[PDB]
């Protein structure tokens, strides 16, 4: 019945619906559409602030330096940096903040800037063992989500495992897993996606995307009771308003649901 509520989602909102859910180690719990590309739109900003801290981890990237920039930096939907632009900086973890829980453009291509750009976001991509995503511009061209652009992709299945591997299968320290699943927690712009779909009782952490042409994605984790599971959720839906987006997500989380009560 999930695979077929999720087709009657499909047929009624002319919809495609990709989902996958993992166990800690990748395993495959459920999955639609699971290697279908779609566009990541934001959601590869949590990837990204996990590269981030690895760099921490590693020493080669210190979380309170300061990066400096101006205006020229300010892109669309760019909350944050546009409040710390007097200011003339924000730190390389005020930052990956943002990205994660705003997710501020300007934020995000400001790391850009200093890991090497979409190239290096690609490079550890692969590092962690996902050999499909991969991100080939800055915001916001990246979310162009032009049809049948395979440029800033990934699969469900594909993202979903990257999650994994950075909450549970030691791609960052104890430390930096606990902080960045705590943004996830805290993120301010998924409430009206899956977590409204899910039990008010699971502990949730996700990052929500949108794209031009009908994309609405959501990718994070869940648990439900003493099981932790990594979810990526990717939609398109180009006829349906933002909001019948956002409830499309919702949904998706609520059949979610309805398979893990199983």
């Amino acid at each position: 019945t999930f695979k077929t509520d999720l087709e009657k989602l499909e047929r009624e909102k002319a919809a495609q619906i990709g989902v996958a859910i993992v166990d800690p180690q990748g395993e495959i719990v459920a999955g639609h559409r699971m290697a279908q590309r779609f566009a990541m739109c934001s959601t590869f900003k949590f990837p990204l602030a996990a590269l981030v801290f690895e760099r921490i981890d590693s020493g080669t990237e210190r979380g309170d330096r300061k990066l400096s920039y101006g205006p020229d930096m300010i892109v669309e939907w760019s909350p944050a940096t546009e409040r710390f632009l007097a200011s003339g900086h924000m730190t390389v973890l005020e930052a990956a903040q943002a990205a994660v829980q705003l997710s501020d453009n300007g934020a995000t291509n400001l790391l850009l800037r200093e890991i090497g750009g979409p190239a290096a976001m690609t490079q550890y991509f692969r590092k962690i063992g996902d050999s499909v995503s991969r991100l080939d511009r800055k915001e916001p061209e990246m979310g162009d989500n032009t049809p049948g652009d395979l440029r800033d992709t990934t699969t469900p299945i594909a993202m979903a495992r990257t999650v994994a591997k950075v909450l549970y299968g030691g791609a960052l320290t104890s430390t930096s897993t606990h902080t960045i699943e705590r943004w996830l927690i805290g993120n301010q712009t998924g409430d009206a996606t899956l977590r409204a779909g899910f039990p008010k009782d699971w502990v949730v952490g996700e990052k929500t995307g949108t794209c031009a042409n009908g994309g609405r994605n959501d990718i994070g984790f869940f648990k439900a009771q003493e099981r932790d599971y990594a979810v990526a959720v990717y939609t398109t839906a180009p006829k349906l308003s933002a909001v019948e987006r956002d409830e499309l997500v919702a949904s998706v989380g609520q059949v979610i649901t309805q398979l893990i009560l199983s």
